[PDB]
């Protein structure tokens, strides 16, 4: 029953490098809107490219005949910007997309929290670290503009959702066991066993998002990993889409963790998260990023072309895992097949690991953060500078 509604060439604005790119897009009746570098000859649909519950806007800036697909995915507002040659083509696309979207459609207040610290600013709102006065718990509050608009042990849970007169607010649970980059920086390098533990929990969470939620996390990096009070991994959802910063070109964020297919603004899928897994687990066991340099052109080339290299102190099992995870071609990448996470869970690096015990947190955390409870503020104090 799934068929193509409309297909053709489009100019898509790059998601990390702001240049316009010629891409062949396929609009299907299941809601997927995917672009390709070349017209594909050609299973579960990813919600990352869904046009369901989205609003279309027609703009003449910064380029005439531009249309934008603005979507609210979970707790993050995203924008996909496209360009055509003639206004007639734009109307054809916007009508087709809207038609598909139509066919698919077939108390807690702000005074209850205390402002603590600005976590991040985005185009359509901000993220704030708050503390509930009643319980003393820590939370990350996503405060999004109103007019522009599920539990896993290793994912930051959405606690509350409320709105003001002009703002929509999402309340994330905030781990108090400390940032993982802080822990890795302090201890320089994690052992293979400890990295196996963190890695296993990450795999479990990614497996959940892929099979149950049918979504790609795409932001898997060290900065988005935290530990709770018990030392278990928490993958964070504190992000917001920003506008890039002007090396005369304009870039949005740092590219060191981005998958090659994501950098080239090509078709991407579940394999992206496995690349991220490779980057994270590489840094944990090697003590540094897989690809690093100052020039963005250089950094791109290292990610796109340069083969990953390993220290002599790294074991063959770890080398096999990282080599598979950091394959530049997602079709050849470990976990890039139809088996997805099972391809990684069955890898010999995770031999002996009982994955049911992983999800149920039966595995003893090798590291216990110096906190007494979920309200302990040690990783919020001056020590964080040390
Ligand atoms: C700076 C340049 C730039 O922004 N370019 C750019 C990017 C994009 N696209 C995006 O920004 N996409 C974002 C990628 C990261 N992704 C993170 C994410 C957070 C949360 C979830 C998530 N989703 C669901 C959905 C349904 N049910 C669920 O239970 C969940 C749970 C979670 C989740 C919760 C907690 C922890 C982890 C996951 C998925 C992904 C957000 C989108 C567009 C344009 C441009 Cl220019």
């Amino acid at each position: 029953d799934v068929a193509i509604v409309k297909e053709g060439w489009l100019h898509k604005r790059g998601e990390y490098i702001k240049t316009w790119r010629p891409r062949y897009f396929l609009l299907k009746n299941d809601g997927t809107f995917i672009g390709y570098k070349e017209r594909p000859q050609d299973e579960a649909p990813l919600n990352n490219f869904s046009v369901a519950q989205c609003q279309l806007m027609k703009t003449e800036r910064p380029r005439p005949n531009t249309f934008i697909i603005r979507c609210l995915q979970w707790t993050t507002v995203i924008e996909r910007t496209f360009h055509v040659e003639t206004p007639e083509e734009r109307e054809e696309w916007t009508t087709a997309i809207q038609t598909v979207a139509d066919g698919l459609k077939k108390r807690v207040t702000m005074n209850e929290f205390e402002y603590l610290k600005l976590l991040g600013k985005g185009t359509f709102g901000k993220v704030i670290l708050v503390k509930e006065k009643a319980t003393g718990r820590y939370y990350a509050m996503k405060i999004l503009k109103k007019e522009v608009i599920s539990r896993h042990p290793f994912l930051t849970a959405l606690k509350y959702s409320f709105q003001t007169h002009d703002r929509l607010c999402f309340v994330m649970e905030y781990a108090n066991g400390g940032e993982l980059f802080f822990h890795l920086s302090r201890e320089r390098v994690f052992s293979e066993d400890r990295a196996r533990f963190y890695g296993a929990e990450i795999v479990s969470a990614l497996d959940y998002l892929h099979s149950e939620k049918n979504v790609v996390y795409r932001d898997l990096k060290l900065e988005n990993l935290m530990l709770d009070k018990d030392g278990h991994i928490k993958i964070t959802d504190f992000g917001l889409c920003k506008e890039g910063i002007k090396t005369m070109k304009t870039f949005c964020g740092t590219p060191e963790y981005l998958a090659p297919e994501v950098l080239e603004d090509n078709d991407y899928g579940r394999a992206v998260d496995w690349w991220g897994l490779g980057v994270v687990m590489y840094e944990m066991m090697c003590g540094r990023l897989p690809f690093y340099n100052q020039d963005h052109e250089k950094l791109f080339e290292l990610i796109l072309m340069e083969e990953i290299r390993f220290p002599r102190t790294l074991g063959p099992e770890a080398k096999s895992l990282l080599s598979g995870l950091l394959k530049k071609d997602p079709k050849q990448r470990l976990g890039g097949g139809s088996e997805d996470a099972k391809e990684i869970m069955q890898h010999r690096f995770f031999a002996g690991i009982v994955w049911q015990h992983v999800y149920e947190k039966k595995l003893s955390p090798p590291f216990k953060p110096q906190v007494t409870s979920e309200t302990d503020t040690r990783y919020f104090d001056e020590e964080f500078t040390a």
